[PDB]
């Protein structure tokens, strides 16, 4: 089926067809933008992503509840720093600019989802 599969040049046509195809210096806007575009900041945030998945991997059954409290506090810290970086990118870019990346919208959804998870865990008993 692989050998005989009909289509119903190629590279050249694709190249020809695909050949068709920030922020200024005003205020604290520029300060935040200069901070958040620095590759150190992105390396830091991917390191925090790595540490957060490390925290997600450390759950296990019948934890001493001193370990569970540590995991909950670490989740608080990580979601707080993710919210901080999301707000920093908001105040560096524009709102319309931030919401037009297709990744920062995903990050925004996950940050608010984790925040809502944190708030619900306090009063999750009454939902049912
Ligand atoms: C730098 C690279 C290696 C990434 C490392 C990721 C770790 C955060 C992951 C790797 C496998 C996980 C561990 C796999 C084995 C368990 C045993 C579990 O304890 C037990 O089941 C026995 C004790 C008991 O229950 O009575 C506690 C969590 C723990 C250490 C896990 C904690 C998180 C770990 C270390
Ligand atoms: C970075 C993570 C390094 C591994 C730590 C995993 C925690 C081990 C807890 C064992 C059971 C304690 C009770």
């Amino acid at each position: 089926i692989i050998i005989t599969f009909q289509e119903q040049k190629n590279e050249r046509a694709c190249i020809d067809f695909a050949i068709s195809a920030p922020q200024n210096r005003q205020s604290f806007q520029y300060k935040t933008w200069t901070f958040v575009v620095s590759p150190p900041f992105e390396y830091f945030i991917m390191a925090m992503i790595a540490l957060n998945t490390v925290v997600l991997m450390m759950k296990f059954y019948d934890a001493p509840y001193e370990y569970e409290l540590m995991l909950k506090c670490l989740n608080i810290v990580f979601t707080s720093m993710f919210s901080m970086e999301c707000v920093l990118k908001i105040i560096a870019f524009g709102v319309l600019n931030y919401f037009r990346d297709a990744w920062n919208v995903f990050d925004f959804v996950t940050v608010l989802g984790s925040i809502t998870d944190i708030l619900v865990t306090e009063i999750a008993e009454t939902n049912n």
